[PDB]
């Protein structure tokens, strides 16, 4: 009724990258929130509204599944629905129209905060923060990164029914493979939550019995894990490596060098997903910022504590997309992939999100060969940058 | 040697597809590809506007276009006008195609052949001959009373005149392919067209040096049953390079997917075109027969086509479009692929370091901007 | 009842495998596991370094062992072609009856109903080749019996799909109206002796045709650029298709160039008649005198009236012939043809809960034996 | 020459590795010292005498880049021509037909006599013992491994002049990419002698700068290298997996987990080559040997000295080829690539080995699926089991 969805309305003039096809000489039409046909350009009902892309590109929008903070805000600092909405906003800058809120290592009580906080923003807001991201705390000291080791522990039998209790609005725990809590995998992957590895220092064996149990992702790859040490012992790293789970690796030059992601693609091919892990300074200009307490410098593009710990990232995804096309040397199309499609598929939400499909959400990102974004649709609302 | 650069261009080397990236000339040749903010600031920047820049197509079988045809004017002038034509469509090279005619025609294309290479270099490489010693029986429009069997003196004026022939198509069945190993030891490429040998006497023919065919599945025996698999099949179950015409019209377009398929590397794209091609004609005289142009189609009086109206750029979106090829590796069809074809690899077709800047610069929607020849940029 | 084969390389089309043992568990198989884990006290068959593989599944098969189907329409004519078929390592057919009058259709009918209340896992159903083709693209087939079904032919096959497996027909023949009728039944249609456009093939694809019948034989062809025909059609498709590799019917670089399109959808039937694991010198096919010289099978015009090959003589073709890899040459005999016809989730390939339909070869391709629901028989 | 005069003969009934195809239904026709016919089995000229495969593999000769000694022998230890030829009858029971004597880490006056040694011995045998493999003395004392601490060194002008002088004996150098002496890689190079990097604690940009400098082969990869400890260190070991050059790798699941393996295949491809690094326990029956003044024991597959260090494998190239195959998970025609056509393109002398095809060497191993070996031919001459 009076056009609350929208006019119909068609993308002409672009390379479509769908996930399956880069088209040439096609037009994209959104009706309401869906993707509506993929015709061709000159087929376009005359008296559709029009959004010439001027020959640039076309794509699914980027998915993060790691992010805890962006725009001067950080999710730990100010748990509340403005800042999700402030994150939502300011990733819509940098292409990213979907994200997973990302809670790192606290007390129990501020877990139980960030749950209320992402169901409330759930009753007003489809299709952009999905889900939490619990990063922690059932980690491993060895591997604690920036996060706290006086909050680092196993859980208890209280607080892991109050996770499972509210899967709903749980997408991904992080977990250490080696933590007592990883006993809790089959339960936790059963109320429909992605378990992760990371922050773990278990060998390759523990690893794998973790992966067997369910873990089904790996984050931030080579980050706060047990390497690949000698010719016999593989770690985190190998066991991720040598298995078919999706695994999620920061490409900003600083976390893991371009090379070891040359290695990392060419073994995990459709499975290597590009997450930001990023922080308050990207999409902003800060000098610092508190993460749980600690303070994190912001310089030269590096978040770092005083002891010079990375925690988190200043990158946004387009500016992922263009240092593994130009640095890592991946297509553009697979680079794409690992923006959206890949990282939908390993949370399972690809069957409305991800690729450019009919019937699909028209959650949509362009942008120019210089890989600077020209704008965003979410829920086929198009706002350009 | 004047020194400039291309900027802004996502660069197709035919090896790589390259992102932020600049492209030095120097000359006539490709100097250097550097990050584009590591441009020297003394140089002017050619801004492509984040459009496309690969090597400059390269046409093996080209009769005419702009409204002129080979056989009808044979010309240094005829020649030039067709080369300025081909810039239009991001074509910098090609092989004047001089089809089905008497002998003395024939000599009068060596000389003018030859009087345009004391001028000119990388434009009209050489001379294509394509018949007469083909096959009656697949003739198309080439002129049945000219199709022959060459003699002792014409074969020896072909080979004295290897210099300035590119290729000759013949037929395999056609008694001129016992000179193939003649031909071929002079340099010239032999090609298999407008033939009806069966599979056995084309495989003959290739495995004495025949290394290409003339627009496959046109003028062809085909594969016509399970245990005749004809000129088609020999050329398909074979290492050589092919080209083929993608106007749509020439060859159905799943046609075009299943060799693509079959080929990969090996198949080239031609565009076989006449006058029409870069011109808004209706007609046009083809060795005497009138050839009628209506949508893109070039046909005689018994609907036989004669040539194409296409062109490379064209060709290069109806790849993309309607048969599905990426576009990385249709680019190569159309550059990097007929110069291994030819023998010209080393200097064109690609992207490289010291090879020759014959370059193009097309949009996303198949228009080209312009081109470097020998490494004088020309807007369109 | 358990035992093991030991000693072989295992072809399980998803792998090659060495040091493994295969149990067998009455009609199931059981495990896959290092052949030093087997129990000393279980039977062990010693294959003695050969090949083990999935059973092979021929979906086109007129006769073999000196009968022909259409000829002699009994329950003893498909126990003959099953035991002849374990011969040269084929454990499933389709028991293929062609153009002929109604009579004999309903004749095959009954008698492939009542084998299949006695024999699970070998002959799986009919296939019906013909009479709904083109008189074109006739081959051998009598032109006097080709047709266009009527609605009470139409009714009955669709009321006896529970053992027709496959129907052969022309995408040109009226009878094609039907191919969403017969497939919503559970009858797979398939392309075959027909003359039909590129356009009109594709529309019976389209509407539900899922298998193409011998490939190049009886079939308009790519007879040009802008002529595409039904072999355009198949090739340009995403449907699986059967070819025969005698060398006599398709040249091999034509498999060659097929295989190279098709992939994983490319499957190898024998099309093969009595003369197939027989000496006979010629037969009667439906009227029509078939020669036997030599392995080819021919009538008086010279027209190949079926093949005289069998499955492991066509793997050692496609093999050392056309030049495709010894794991994929097995796949279009066992996976690929279970697939075509949906029995893949029992048959075709050696995978733990599936049925011990099993065939052991040499690499000079010589049937050892075969397993026919995890019953072992030596050749 | 009194032995036996070259004849032609062929091997039929055999299923043909020849590195690019698997063949069936053809037979080998061998003349002289070279294959003479590759053709259907047939068509082979029946006058010939013919070697009946019984449906067993035919592949060419397994070349082996690291070998200490085997049959009871060390090249250490009894630097003699004799020693040479113990080692390639040893090996031709595992299906080896040439090698590299590998001589490690020692006083210059054995290294001169392991160069007069095989100068001798390349003037009475051709394509069997190739060329000298100096594992060593150019190393790092943190990767020693088994070497000497007090014979690791930097190389002399004079030491280098001599090596220089006697490249036509000298196939392969293993050095450590932050040892002095890798200034002198292009001067090796240039001379025809392969610069293999390791017992290197090199960080990666030093390694690569040795690559740039020539070095064209990494020595049994992960084994006394830096590894890629994380995301920014990616060591010796990052620094080949993201490079072309061929490295070999020890397949006894003792030196490197499978998995490992699995994971440098993916990366490498076809730059992968399988060494044994074997020693005098290969192919013999004895607990123990001595190894440059050390008892090393045998025990469980392993070879160890007292203190546990691990000195030189227990394994042959056919087992190698089980391992890979039936543990690691590599095809068996691709596995025999990394045994025979790999490593003799490592060292450039595929133009006459390493292959099936005609015109070259007849350097051929039969054997079993249960990879058991049937015989060798060596220069035609062929010899059963
Ligand atoms: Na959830
Ligand atoms: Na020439
Ligand atoms: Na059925
Ligand atoms: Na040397
Ligand atoms: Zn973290
Ligand atoms: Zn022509
Ligand atoms: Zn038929
Ligand atoms: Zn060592």
């Amino acid at each position: 009724l009076y056009k609350k969805a929208g006019f119909m309305y068609a993308f002409v003039n672009a390379v479509i990258y769908t996930a399956k096809d880069v088209l040439y000489g096609k037009a994209l039409v959104v009706d309401g929130d869906k993707i509506s046909a993929i015709l061709p350009v000159e087929d376009v009902p005359e008296n559709l509204q029009k959004i010439d892309l001027q020959g640039n590109n076309l794509t699914a929008g980027f998915i993060d599944l790691q992010l805890n903070g962006c725009g001067g805000v950080m999710f730990n600092e100010d748990i509340s629905v403005k800042t999700l909405e402030i994150m939502q906003e300011t990733n819509l800058k940098s292409g990213t129209t979907s994200y997973l809120p990302t809670f790192i290592t606290s007390p129990d009580e501020g877990m139980k905060d960030a749950v209320k906080v992402m169901r409330e923003y759930l009753t007003q807001y489809k299709n952009q923060a999905l889900g939490l991201h619990f990063e922690g705390p059932y980690l491993s000291v060895e591997k604690k990164g920036v996060h706290r080791e006086e909050y680092i522990r196993a859980i208890s039998p209280e607080m892991k029914t109050f996770l499972c209790d509210n899967a709903d609005v749980i997408t991904k725990i992080t977990l250490a493979a080696e933590n007592p809590t990883a006993q809790y995998i089959p339960d936790f992957v059963e109320k429909g939550i992605i378990v992760s590895l990371g922050h773990s220092n278990a060998t390759y064996d523990v690893a794998q019995q973790a992966i067997e149990k369910g873990a089904s992702f790996a984050t931030h790859l080579h980050n706060a894990m047990s390497p690949i040490s000698s010719g016999r012992a593989m770690g985190v790293v190998g066991a991720v490596l040598d298995s078919d789970i999706y695994t999620g690796i920061i490409v900003d030059g600083l976390h893991v060098d371009y090379g070891n992601i040359r290695l990392d693609k060419k073994v995990k091919g459709d499975k290597l997903c590009i997450v930001t892990d990023a922080t308050a300074a990207a999409g902003a200009d800060i000098d610092s910022f508190v993460f749980v307490g600690k303070t994190v410098y912001v310089r030269d593009g590096k978040c770092y504590d005083s002891n010079g710990t990375l925690g988190g990232a200043a990158i946004t995804m387009i500016e992922s997309v263009k240092n593994a096309v130009q640095e890592v040397g991946i297509p553009l199309d697979e680079t794409l992939r690992m923006c959206n499609y890949y990282p939908a598929k390993a949370i399972g939400v690809d069957h409305k999100l991800g690729s450019i499909e009919v019937g699909k959400i028209a959650n949509l990102t362009a942008f120019t060969n210089d890989f600077n974004v020209l704008g965003t649709a979410v829920n086929g609302e198009w706002k350009a940058n």
